[PDB]
């Protein structure tokens, strides 16, 4: 019959970038946005997003000390170097009072918050936790958890010791792939243990990876419609690096633009959430984590683990640097911070409402 021929690439991707200031958030627009693969394109969206940034959570740039206490786990995550069918791998656990002043001596060097992150370790819950949270809170800081999936009496119980916030990322919003990727759990697990540490009054955050094999440019929309239709506090959000003593060992790596444009996506679609840089955008490109703060991150989260468990804690290849000494991140990420123009945070940086 007649013809149906496309609109020219530039007027479209100007259009697109006319919808997200607008925000018409449709699920096409979004589609688009991840599509297009032209440089001008992209700086723009980056520039949006550095823009929402600015307006909406400023120049601190909230520094969250991790200390990853313990490498055992009890689920088998294709994805994840510390799946419990990886035997390659010597296994580490923290004693709390090893936990305890570490956190100390990260205060001391000016965390305002302390990450606790483990696999899903069954010996420290829930009581052993509970007992560190109860000793860092009383230094004066805001304390977050990221241990998984468990029941919610331990969730409540957490709180009750004085946790602030939880980190549980989506992962994928797909339930399929979710359930093929994971296979102890499901997205349905995953959603409700978010749910309920919402009721319970955390700070919550989720996030998901990019470029997991299977995954779509349509999953990852229905990522940033899953984070948007839930206002997290925070969102996680790092390219899959594949591991070699996993399942996924030779599968594709995320790509870093597009992983970027998720995050950017995020920050326009939750313009006052707390978004990190996180260290796998900083492991897959050099200078990453510097140039995600630039596209709509306001968040690092430098590495606090000690020697010799800090090696161990091996989710993914070259997530940890072995010639730098286990007390350089946090002065590290103060002059990262610093050499952008940026500022540390001045309080505990928890979520604000300021947008709308
Ligand atoms: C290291 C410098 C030199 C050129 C800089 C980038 C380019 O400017 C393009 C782009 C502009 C956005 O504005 C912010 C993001 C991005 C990727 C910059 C981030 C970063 O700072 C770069 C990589
Ligand atoms: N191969 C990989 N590439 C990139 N990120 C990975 C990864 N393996 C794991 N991760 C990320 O590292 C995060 C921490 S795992 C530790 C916390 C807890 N076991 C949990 O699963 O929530 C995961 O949420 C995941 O998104
Ligand atoms: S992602 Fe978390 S739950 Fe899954 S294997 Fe790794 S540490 Fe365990
Ligand atoms: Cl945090
Ligand atoms: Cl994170
Ligand atoms: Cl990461
Ligand atoms: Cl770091």
């Amino acid at each position: 019959m007649w013809s149906h021929p496309q609109f020219e690439k530039a007027s479209t991707g100007r259009e697109i970038l006319e919808k997200l200031e607008r925000r018409e958030f449709t699920r096409e627009v979004l589609k688009e946005a991840l599509s297009i693969n032209d440089r001008g394109f992209n700086e723009a969206l980056f520039k949006l997003a550095d823009e929402i940034r600015r307006k909406y959570v400023g120049d601190e740039v909230h520094i969250r000390a991790i200390i990853e206490f313990s490498n055992v786990c009890r689920k088998n995550c294709l994805y994840c170097g510390l799946r419990r069918d990886n035997k390659n791998l010597k296994r580490y656990r923290m004693t709390p009072e090893e936990i305890v002043e570490r956190a100390r001596l990260a205060v001391q060097f000016g965390a305002k918050t302390i990450v606790l992150q483990s696999g899903e370790d069954p010996y420290y819950m829930p009581d052993v936790i509970s007992d560190i949270v109860k000793e860092i809170k009383k230094m004066g800081v805001a304390v977050t958890l990221s241990l998984g999936e468990w029941p919610r009496e331990y969730y409540e119980k957490w709180k009750e010791a004085g946790a602030d916030r939880y980190l549980l990322r989506h992962e994928t919003a797909n339930p399929v792939l979710h359930r093929k990727l994971r296979p102890d759990t499901s997205f349905e697990n995953r959603l409700n243990c978010l749910l309920t540490l919402k009721e319970l009054g955390y700070e919550t955050g989720a996030g998901s990876m990019v470029g997991l094999p299977g995954q779509t440019i349509d999953d990852l929309v229905d990522d940033l419609l899953f984070l948007k239709e839930h206002d997290f506090d925070m969102v996680g959000i790092g390219p899959f690096i594949p591991h070699p003593d996993t399942p996924l060992a030779n599968e594709k790596k995320g790509d870093f633009t597009l992983t970027l444009k998720m995050v950017a996506l995020t920050r326009i679609l939750l313009p006052d959430s707390n978004i990190p840089a996180t260290t796998a955008m900083g492991t897959i490109v050099p200078g990453g984590r510097e140039i995600t703060l630039r596209c709509g991150a306001n968040v690092i989260i430098p590495n606090w683990t000690p020697s010799p468990y800090r090696q161990l804690y091996q989710l993914y290849p070259g997530k940890i640097s072995v010639f730098e000494k286990d007390t350089a991140s946090i002065p590290s990420v103060m002059k990262m911070i610093e050499l952008l123009g940026r500022k540390p945070g001045r309080d505990w940086g928890g979520r604000k409402r300021v947008f709308e």
